[PDB]
């Protein structure tokens, strides 16, 4: 529908040092504003997810991919924009935690409820609040689960498992780990088996390595949680060809894709950031992955899929994708392979739009789970930290630095961030709110109850 | 009458550790932000810059001040938010320098044009571009440039003065920084001879040092620039009941107030930052600085005694209000400071908000030149830079950290930030913006030919 606009081009309009050359705005918004603005209900719901992905993270890969003055064709385009709090809660006391974990996070918008790090889809007492996506199935929606991390990962396991400890991936850990999670002792079962039976349309991720272990206790003790899939009813793909040979995905026939053993390649590589690596050592140039491979598909590849998929169902459809790997590179001080993970989750965002443009009645959200480590300094920055010039598109050199931990992993910063939205409902992450509302407010669009 | 919407509250709206207690949201937004879209012009302007002011520095502030789960009554309370770039350029080579100091910065969103870092009211070829506020006055609305700082610093004094470097503070410097523009040489003359020819109606900071050298030349030859403002018809004050006296300004007799030698005095006290501060340290807890005052009247009453002056005007005014001493207290690595002047600015903006209410044809608008160093991590933190642990008001330890810079003073930082306002033309923030647009925002919202 021609009805809502996307920004089609927010790019400095002409030449940077002339007057007016670096505007993004060619005219007055108001009106594409009013125009933006719709309080229908959603059919479909597209929730994008950039994990750690804050401002300066989306700054640093636009400077580097598109020059400063460019624009990203899915992240830059949502129209309605606003800032949201992710704070976290101490267990023992219930007062805030200023800089959450990705699980504590991703439960607040998948269940409407703050917890403490490391849980998912419980609160700080250790009870159990129902997700977004459980709740979508029960109301007859296609529900889908993509990312590019292990499927075990707090991003996407937050929707489907409720776990003391975001650690229980398996069986084994999970006896050590959340005991009374332990399928055995009476517990509901490790994420993977909580996955199992949450029974998502569409899943699709790394992860496998997980599936190899043997359930302790239940109708499928003895047997590998591969087995169990396979005995379920559940289409087990495992590359590109067999994830395009899928034609229907269902409550019949669920798609359980496991593109990888642990987490799904990144694009990109460069080294890490080393101390004083911008004054030091020269300029980098990322290198696309030679092992990326064509039997993998992208995050695009997969977003799509997914789409085409659950799209066939009438009732409507809720769908999470994670770009993962951002927030891994950002720990790991790789400017290249942080910026990589960055633009691959572009481009999904691009098929996203595509579709709710088309579609009509699809609100497709934006955002990080918590703010990162990564920041934008001067070129001869003496920095104390981790640090790394690059060659960006415009020529130019820009240098990123990695300053909050001396240990061998940098930190998550408790920064308000940017959230978008397009589609009707999408007023609602402008101006200031709070992660939870998230969830409050896709439940709400989709009519859910 | 409120005839568009501020957002009354946007706090937590129950108890944070419930299912949906940490909602800042009670419905949904929609109709609200239909309300707020209004295309009519503006009457007044009002724009209020915390230097330095990012996201985290916001977030930082409301943590400590508010709680998380709080909110600011002036700072969260404009209903239309988006992000915009900053980026500056290199003089040489034209191309974007992805971080920007304050003098570029300010005259990117004061002349429409991208600049050099260093620069004030010009180009990368030195050309003079004229300045939003001197335009206002041309087209006879009255203009108010208010700040905490020196008004000799780069941020006021890019509304009124056009010369090669921000050093070039008075003829002294000028003369040695400055050539092309020292009176003496034929030049336009020093950031304060400008200021002093720019005449707004109403100019209120410190900097009262600089306006003890004498000129080098013309009419006032001889004479300290404080015996010029006088010689020039400028009614001169220099405490809070003078400034209070005051019942008129205007170009007959323009108001120059200067109420500190240099920067004046920030509201809160506190240590500044260490290496493992948040280790081998207990928690501070900022305290009220008694060098503060009553005679030295706070930037919630410059800014409200202005507004009261400026609006005797029936054409309009254009007002620039500075919370100079964030970006400061960020660069000291001094948490107190830094968040005192953040909470200050807060108190600014509420009575901006609470006239252009009444009003109905103000344009309010709050946003930052850059980004900076400050980063909340978690409490266990190992930083390589300087942290300190502080108690906020949830009674909860928060961590700030700051790791950019080796040196002395911690470094400015690239990343894209919020941007936010309230009233007629307001849209134009929302989405992906540029700083230069924000010059062709007010120009527009003010009918300005
Ligand atoms: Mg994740
Ligand atoms: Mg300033
Ligand atoms: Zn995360
Ligand atoms: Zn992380
Ligand atoms: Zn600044
Ligand atoms: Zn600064």
């Amino acid at each position: 529908t021609p009805e809502m606009p996307v920004l089609e081009n927010r790019a400095a309009q002409g030449d940077i040092t002339a007057p007016g050359g670096a505007r993004r705005l060619t005219g007055d918004q108001t009106a594409a504003l009013r125009d933006s603005l719709s309080d229908k209900p959603a059919k479909n719901i597209i929730l994008l997810i950039g994990d750690g992905m804050g401002d300066s993270e989306i700054t640093a890969a636009r400077n580097y991919a598109e020059g400063a003055g460019g624009f990203f064709k899915g992240i830059d385009a949502l129209p309605l924009t606003g800032q949201y709090t992710h704070y976290a809660l101490n267990k023992k006391t219930g007062k805030p935690d200023y800089v959450t974990d990705s699980a504590a996070s991703a439960t607040a918008w998948s269940t409407g409820v703050k917890t403490y790090n490391g849980a998912l889809g419980v609160d700080i007492h250790e009870k159990d609040h129902p997700t977004i996506l459980e709740m979508a199935k029960a109301a007859g929606l296609a529900t889908g689960n993509v990312s590019t991390a292990e499927l075990q990962d707090a991003t996407p396991a937050a929707l489907v498992a409720h776990v003391t400890s975001r650690k229980c991936y398996g069986p084994s850990a999970t006896s050590e780990k959340c005991p009374g999670n332990a399928l055995e002792k009476g517990g509901k079962g490790s994420i993977t088996e909580q996955l199992l039976n949450a029974r998502a349309d569409v899943t699709l991720g790394g992860g496998a390595k997980t599936f190899a272990e043997t359930a302790t206790a239940g109708e499928w003790q003895g047997k590998t949680l591969r087995e169990q899939a396979q005995a379920r009813g559940y289409q087990l793909v495992s590359d590109a060809a067999s994830l395009n040979s899928v034609t229907e995905a269902n409550q019949q026939k669920p798609l359980l894709g496991l593109f990888a053993d642990g987490n799904m390649p990144v694009r990109w590589l460069g080294p890490k950031a080393t101390y004083h690596g911008n004054i030091d050592k020269p300029a980098v140039t990322c290198t696309p992955n030679p092992q990326r491979n064509d039997s993998v598909p992208t995050l695009a590849q997969m977003t799509d899929k997914a789409i085409e998929l659950l799209s066939k169902n009438e009732k409507g459809f809720f769908l999470q994708v994670e770009g993962a790997s951002i927030d891994k590179q950002d720990h790991a001080a790789n400017p290249c392979g942080q910026i990589g993970e960055t633009v691959d989750l572009d481009e999904a965002v691009q098929r996203a739009l595509e579709f709710a443009k088309k579609e009509g009645n699809t609100l497709v959200i934006v955002t990080a789970d918590h703010a990162h480590a990564s920041q934008i300094v001067a070129p001869d920055t003496k920095a104390p930290g981790l640090t790394q010039a690059l060659n960006t598109k415009d020529g130019a050199v820009m240098v990123m630095s990695y300053g909050n931990s001396e240990e061998d992993s940098q930190e998550h910063t408790g920064s308000q961030l940017r959230i978008a939205a397009y589609g009707p409902h999408a007023a609602n992450v402008v101006g200031l709110t709070d992660q939870t509302d998230l969830f409050y407010t896709m439940k709400a669009a989709l009519g859910l109850k």
